[PDB]
């Protein structure tokens, strides 16, 4: 065991806040941020020696990534961007920050009660996304 199997298994959206606005400042195209904003993903997190996998599966994208805590890698966004990524574990919080064209972005993963919180920042811009066991 490790402390990132209470992320481990199948999630469904089941509320979303401010997501649209986040988008905005990503710098997200409006048809783009009307369907991404209409879909209804189940996140798939699992985990096989150190490598975790975080698959985002929805009408209009299937998006997956495989990393290694740490470990920067390249990362093509469900809106195409091609970002440079890095994953670490804080304090039992996932903490994704991905940089592209001098601008970042912060996902961060949390547990808490039976939900996993998706909190996505975007200079002032935040996003709550919050997720419950399939
Ligand atoms: O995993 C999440 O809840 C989170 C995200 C998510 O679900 N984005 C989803 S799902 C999903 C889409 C997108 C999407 N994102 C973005 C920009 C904002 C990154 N552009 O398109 C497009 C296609 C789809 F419609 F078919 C399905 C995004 O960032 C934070 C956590
Ligand atoms: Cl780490």
């Amino acid at each position: 065991s490790h402390m990132c199997d209470a992320f481990v298994g199948t999630w469904k959206l089941v509320s979303s806040e401010n997501f649209d606005d986040y988008m905005k400042e990503v710098g997200v195209g409006f048809a783009t941020r009307k369907v991404a904003g209409m879909a209804k993903p189940n996140m798939i997190i699992s985990v096989n020696g150190d490598v975790i996998t975080i698959k985002s599966e929805s009408t209009f994208k299937n998006t997956e990534i495989s990393f290694i805590l740490g470990q920067e890698f390249d990362e093509v966004t469900a809106d195409d961007r091609k970002v440079k990524s890095t994953i670490t574990l804080d304090g039992g919080v996932l903490v994704h920050v991905q940089k592209w064209d001098g601008k970042s972005t912060t996902i961060k993963r949390k547990r808490e009660d039976d939900k996993l919180v998706v909190e996505c920042v975007m200079k002032g811009v935040t996003s709550t996304r919050v997720y419950e066991r399939a």
